[PDB]
C-alpha cells in the first residue's frame, strides 16, 4: 500500500488522540483515545491493503517523510512492516493488538438533538485564545436566539458562571433549552469548517464535528444539561 | 478602542520593563521598573478611550494578536475588559490600581553632561554580543578622543578591568573624563536608533536614551566616575 | 587571520566532535573525540596566521556571526585573541592547551582493504532515520554483489542480527568477506558525497570517509569481521 500526504496529515491529527492506531484494510480509519472520550474516523484516497497494528503512529508517520512518497510499504517475513524505497529498505515494529486501544467496529452517531456549525477562523481562535485564558471547558448552549460557546476554566470557576471567551455560531430558533459541555482536552480538531451536531438522551450527551475531510465524536460532561 | 501593531510592539517593551502598567485617556504612555532602574515613555497614533491598570501586561498583548481587525477593546460593565468583534468576545481582567507599580508622573531630563549616538545596528550588536560574552556590565566612557562602550562581566571582573566587548560611537570633542556605568540588565530598550545624553553630578547619574518613537531614562551604577 | 563562511561552517561540525580545538598556522585544521573514536580534517581557503588553542570553539563560531563578514582576527597584546570589526572589537580567550584535547600530528589513513562510496542523499537519510528508529549501530558489508549498510539496535540485539534498516551502495565482486561495525554516535560527518574506505588487520579495524571538503577516520567496533 501507499500513504499520500493528505492521508499522512490525517493520520497525524488522529496521533494526537491515541499515539497507537489499528490499520484495517479499506480506504477507512478511525481511532478512539484510551480514556475514550474522543473519536475520529474519515474516508481516505489510498488502499489499505493489509491489517496491522502501530504502536507509535507519530514516529511511523515521520519515518515516511524520510523516504520517497511513492514509497511501497507491506507487511515482512517476520510478520513486521516493509518500507521499500528506491535503494534503501526500513523496517517498523507490528504491535501486538493487545498494546494499544482501538475501536472494533465505528461510531453510529444518533440523530443530532441541535445542529450548528463553527467556521474555520472561529474555530481556530477558540484554541487560540483558550490556551492563553487557561480556558480548560467550552459550554455551548442557546442563547438570545442563537447558539453560542462559553468558555471557562473550570479549576478556578467549578460551576462555570464566569465565561472567560464567548463565540457566537448560528440562529436558533428552537424550543428547547440545553447547556453542553466539553472538556477542552478532548477538542482534537484539526483546523477546518465544521457542522456541529449535539446530542442529548437522559444523561447521554455527545457531540459530533463534521467537515469534509474528518469527523470526530466527542463526549461531554456529567455537568451538561437539555431539555430534549 | 484599538491598538496597531506599533503601539503593540511598544507596550511589549514596556512590559519587560514592569510586568504591570497603567493606561490613561491620550495618546501617551509610560511606564518605570518596580525599583526605578528604568523609565520609558512614548507618544502613539492610538487613542487610549478609557483608564485602567493591567496587571500582566504581557500576556494582556498576547491575547490582542488572536482577536481580528474588526476586535474593539472597551470597558466592560462588571468593570473588567472586554475585547470583541462582530462574532466573539474575549473578557479580561482590570487590575486594581495598588496591585501595581506606576510613575505618576513623567520623568524629564532637563541637562545633560555629554551626548552621543548609538546606530540601530550597533545597538543590536551590543545586546547580542554581551548575551553571548555573558557582559552584565557596560561602561561608557571616553578614550584617545572617541566616546566608546566597554561591556564586562562584573561577576569574574569586580574592577571593570577586563573588557570582552569595545564598541566606539563617536568623536569626543571635549576636555572632561567619563566612565558612567550601566547594569547591563537596565538596557531594555527597542531597537532603533538612539540619540545618548549622560548627566554626571555628583554621586547623581543617569543616562537618557532616545529614538523616534520612545525614550528611556536608566539610572547609572555607583561604580561611575567623571569630573563634571 | 578572516574565516570565511565555509571555513566556519566546517569548524562547527568539529565543535560537534570535540568542543574544543587546536587551530595552527597555515590552511589546514584537524580535530579528535575526547573518546578518540573519531577523527576529522580538512584544507581551507583561509589562512591560519597564528596559533591558538579554543576552549568552546562552538561559541566562538557563534560570536563571528554577529560582526561582519571580513571581521579580522588576530592575537590581542594580552595573549588573548581579538576579532577587529568595522566600529566595534570582541575579545575571546585564548585556552591553555592542556585544558583541551587535540590530535599531535594528523591521520595517516593505511592503504584500503575495500573501497565503496555514499552519496549525498543517501547519507543524509541513513543519518536521519538512525534517529527515528533508534539505531545505534551500523554494519557496511558485503551482499548478493554488492556493498551495503545496515542499522541495528544493539541494546535488544546485541548479535546484531535484525537490521531495522537496509541501504545499497555500490556493486562488489570481490572474494573477500566483511561485516564492519560502526557506532552511530561517531558517524558526525557533515553533508556530501563521500568516497568510503575500510580498512582491517587483524584486530585493527577502521574506516575513512573522505570528501573534497573534509576527511573523517572512525574506529569501528570490537564485534567487526573481515578475511582481509
Amino acid at each position: 500500500m501507499k500513504l499520500s500526504k493528505d492521508t499522512i496529515a490525517i493520520l497525524k491529527n488522529f496521533a494526537s488522540i491515541n499515539s497507537g492506531i489499528l490499520l484495517s484494510q479499506g480506504k477507512f480509519i478511525m481511532t478512539r483515545a484510551v480514556n475514550g472520550t474522543t473519536y475520529a474516523e474519515a474516508n481516505i484516497s489510498d488502499e489499505i491493503d493489509f491489517d496491522v497494528a502501530l504502536y507509535d503512529l507519530n514516529s511511523f508517520l515521520s519515518i515516511l517523510s524520510l523516504v520517497s512518497d511513492d514509497a511501497e510499504i507491506s507487511m515482512h517475513t517476520d510478520g513486521n512492516i516493509k518500507i521499500a524505497d528506491t535503494r534503501s529498505t526500513v523496517y517498523w515494529p507490528a504491535a501486538d493488538k493487545s498494546t494499544i486501544v482501538f475501536p472494533n467496529k465505528p461510531i453510529q452517531f444518533p440523530v443530532a438533538s441541535v445542529i450548528t456549525e463553527i467556521k474555520a477562523e472561529d474555530l481556530q481562535q477558540l484554541l487560540r485564545v483558550s490556551r492563553g485564558l487557561q480556558i480548560d471547558t467550552i459550554a455551548i448552549t442557546n442563547k438570545d436566539g442563537k447558539i453560542v460557546i462559553n468558555g471557562y476554566n473550570k479549576v478556578e470557576d467549578s460551576g462555570l458562571t464566569r465565561p472567560k471567551y464567548s463565540l457566537t455560531l448560528t440562529d436558533y430558533d428552537g424550543s428547547n433549552n440545553f447547556n453542553f459541555v466539553i472538556n477542552m482536552a478532548n477538542m482534537k480538531i484539526q483546523p477546518g469548517n465544521y457542522k456541529v451536531m449535539l446530542w442529548g438522551a437522559g444523561d447521554k450527551v455527545a457531540a459530533k464535528f463534521e467537515s469534509s475531510q474528518v469527523s470526530y465524536v466527542i463526549a461531554m460532561e456529567a455537568d451538561s444539561t437539555h431539555d430534549f
